[PDB]
């Protein structure tokens, strides 16, 4: 055992933290010591004080920290069965997870491949479309395009697809594959910026593998949200050229958007999907990548003849346990009332941002809020004055976001954007 | 669900490792408990328990559902489940991050969590590339590697698989072209070594790395080398300042008969990959450490920080399970129990050796491996060794195992009998 301050003399001379250096962070992390429904415990002081997890830990935590009905299923699969190879064998907890995922997204996504992060169902899906192509024949098939603003994970083939300068592509010349962008996708519909994304393809279909999107929210490369129709226009652009679809729903999974997945706001279908975070209710690292019917034929009837792909803990018995909870317990309540009371909870709370010197915009799209300002957030000044307020928040570059666990009530509500106000307040 | 009902779907729904959908030669068997040394499958409608000889992929180090790492779990699901890891720490972390750097090679002081070993692999590439670019030599960007690897599916890890009988060499055209040398011989060979010098000279300007897999090469053929090489290869490493890589997400924590295969040659690579029986086997759960030069080098470059950070790291239920793990390994004589497990294996597969169809039979510690002279077909194996009680997993033309540590020696000697007896099935 170790008391706070032994955490963070260890943390400190061992620890690496996500983006960060070793021994020159300007502000030293927090320990955190508890986490229950919307709050955690974290030690200010050396007093340990609650706080609303604003951020829902990266969007992962739908139904708080600490639910009793994930908890439970995660202590009863424990008791029976904590982890067996998927090589070989099968299981009930992989098999009602596949089978709510199937039922549950778009349709005619009919496969499920598990596996154990976002940035590695990514990898699945850019693999999955690559061996399409190389089953059918054409194996100049092989590169991707995508819009700007877009973050889909930090492996090497992920990072290809991130947004150039939200990916410090400039660090890494002469490192990534290169990769087909389109400009950034703007917020209000434009059939010209569909044309010309589809004469952009046009030139490059018979390079192309797909097309690699975040629908309606893009999440990690700015908090920015786009018309659904735009996602309509890809539909028919890659059906009519010849490209696959790959809809990266990650981030915006699980009704967070006001929708079960954001390509319902459309009423189109990828051939691939990948989700991951809130799908296990945020207790462990799960994620997967759903495809057609066709897709998973296609590469099965190629010389290859499998999908060359398959991790350890594939389809790991805890983590597909605790991911149907999850499910179930979404879907088992009216959650759509629950997010659009959510995002009026938002609305109403961020209202009074609009009219702040450095605020250029304010924006809610199902259970998400965000403020953008003038300039980047100073974290040194952002931090206390959130914690002051009863309030976790993790601003980044000039955002001052948040999306809270669905569990919220609206006081909760209330004090979060009451926290993000007086954040923008403070950057001007 | 019932098994029946679990078949059906999972034929339906569900990818497996490496595999088609609807063209597998053989379903998959149905799981359904898995206690210490043993799984609890379902053949023919009933209930039968076989011991788990694979260690479902070398995680199941303490056997399944052990009370410490239970209850490790439970004590820590009571608590916090999860949190992000941006601007908090957490105590599973310190103390994992603690036990992991004392009990590793010397030097390896800073530890950055992922949650599986091919993101952990991706990590450590990024950790190479970027330190050279921290110190002004972005060429140095490429990594050398000996043949017989294997390093996950990733696209980064998948360019120093091996290239042409490992399973990625359908892929070389579209993976970054590395540096190969001949497979490492299984004795000592000067020769070797200065032509693998020879090689890396040549190409110096250009590598990040070398990464290898020490002693024992897993996924890749099962084969041991003498540690001598891994001492020639730190001392290459050094004068031609390329940085050393060790990859033991497969030999780590006490499989090899050293705590860590690199303590077999007493040698230090600059950086270290572990998975896999890290967790108990319970949960994903990956770790790449690095020295502190190395660490520095990177806070201090342009970029400032080490450019990753995905959703889950350093998940508290993860490291919670993993401390309780390596304090079981550690707070017990592993390595007497190691000695009589290899022991165990020597004494029980010695009869294979006059096989018709066995070309070599060796053990490593806590692994023993029947090499025979046609790949092995899992139509046959797989219910012969079921026959015998045991779960195991033939790949190419390998019948292995890597048992649990907590294996009696009748649990051996059983083990052994059944690939015995799969190997008499191979020439017959
Ligand atoms: C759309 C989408 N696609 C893919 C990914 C990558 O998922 P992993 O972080 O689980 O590898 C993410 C993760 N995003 C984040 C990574 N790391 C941190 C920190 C915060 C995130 O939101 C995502 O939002
Ligand atoms: C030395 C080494 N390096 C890296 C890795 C990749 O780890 P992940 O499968 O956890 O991504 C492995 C995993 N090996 C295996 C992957 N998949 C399956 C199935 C069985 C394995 O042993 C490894 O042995």
């Amino acid at each position: 055992g170790l008391t706070p301050e032994q955490i963070i003399a260890v943390d400190g001379a061992h620890l690496w933290h996500p983006y960060s250096s070793i021994g020159r962070e300007a502000v030293s992390p927090v320990v955190a010591v508890a986490a229950h429904g919307a709050w955690l415990t974290l030690i200010r002081d050396g007093q340990p004080i609650e706080v609303l997890d604003a951020m829902s830990s990266w969007w992962t935590a739908i139904h708080g920290h600490g639910h009793p009905a994930l908890d439970q299923a995660l202590t009863t699969q424990l008791r029976v069965m904590n982890h067996v190879m998927f090589g070989g064998l099968t299981h009930e907890p992989a098999a009602r997870l596949a089978k709510l995922l199937v039922d549950i997204t778009p349709a005619g996504l009919d496969t499920v491949f598990f596996s154990d992060s976002g940035s590695v169902s990514v990898e699945v899906a850019a693999k999955m479309a690559l061996q399409y192509w190389r089953g059918r024949g054409l194996p100049g098939k092989r590169r991707l395009m995508t819009w700007r603003g877009g973050y889909h994970g930090d492996t090497f083939l992920a990072m290809s697809i991130c947004d150039p300068h939200g990916g410090m592509h400039s660090l890494w010349t002469d490192v990534l594959a290169a990769q087909v962008f389109a400009p950034q996708v703007p917020r209000d519909y434009d059939p010209a910026y569909s044309a010309a994304f589809e004469a952009q393809l046009a030139q490059h279909a018979g390079e192309l593998a797909a097309v690699v999107v975040e629908p309606v929210v893009q999440g990690a490369g700015g908090m920015r949200f786009h018309d659904p129709r735009y996602l309509h226009d890809l539909r028919d652009i890659c059906r009519r050229y010849e490209v696959l679809l790959i809809f990266d729903e990650i981030a915006t999974g699980f009704g967070r958007t006001g929708a079960l997945f954001a390509a319902d706001h459309a009423g189109v279908s990828p051939d691939i999907m990948c989700v991951g975070k809130a799908l296990t209710g945020g207790y462990l690292s799960l994620a997967a990548t759903l495809c057609t019917a066709d897709v998973a034929h296609t590469i099965s009837a190629g010389a290859a003849g499998a999908l060359m792909h398959g991790p350890t803990f594939m389809a790991n018995p805890l983590a597909c346990a605790v991911s149907v909870a999850s499910v179930e317990l979404l879907l088992g309540q009216d959650w759509r009332t629950r997010i659009t009371e959510l995002a009026a909870g938002l609305t109403a709370g961020l209202d009074t941002a609009r009219a702040l010197p450095a605020v250029t915009d304010v924006r809610v799209c199902g259970a998400i809020g965000v403020i953008e300002c003038d300039r980047p957030v100073d974290l040194a000044v952002a931090t206390p004055a959130a914690l002051d307020r009863g309030v976790w928040l993790r601003p980044f570059r000039n955002l001052v976001y948040a999306m809270p666990p669905y569990i919220c009530t609206p006081a909760e509500i209330t004090q979060i954007t009451s926290a993000m106000v007086e954040v923008a307040r403070l950057v001007g």
